[PDB]
């Protein structure tokens, strides 16, 4: 199959590209429960890009689909929690669109290895 090191290099680059699409950095860190005290009542598995970076370096993404699954959680959690008329909801829609294109290109690179 493929070697670990180039795959992790690719995931690192892809994660950076996804964060670049989050210009407000609203997905960069876990949603602050100090300010959203009911968040865990609705969201079973919080996700954010800092947690994704920790998972990456902890060797918890060994295939592309697990990495993409956690990105999709960032999006879906935000769509679930926030009303449609909020900036947060619309930011998740835009991230789904822009991040999907980043991910399709990165997957093509993974399939080259
Ligand atoms: C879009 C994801 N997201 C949500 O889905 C919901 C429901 N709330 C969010 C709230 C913040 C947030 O509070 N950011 C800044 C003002 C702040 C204030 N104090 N602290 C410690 C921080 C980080 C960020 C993202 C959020």
């Amino acid at each position: 199959e493929m070697q670990l090191t180039p795959f992790l290099i690719l995931l690192r680059k892809t994660l950076e590209q996804l964060q670049e699409k989050d210009t407000g950095n609203i997905f960069s860190e876990p949603v602050p429960l100090s300010e959203v005290p009911d968040y865990l009542d609705h969201i079973k598995k919080p996700m954010d890009f800092f947690t994704m970076k920790q998972n990456l370096e902890a060797y918890r993404y060994l295939n592309f689909d697990d990495f993409e699954e956690d990105f999709n959680l960032i999006v879906s959690n935000c769509l679930k929690y926030n009303a449609k008329d909020t900036i947060f909801y619309r930011a998740a829609v835009r991230l789904r669109e822009q991040g999907g294109a980043v991910l399709r290109q990165a997957r093509r690179q993974a399939e080259k290895m």
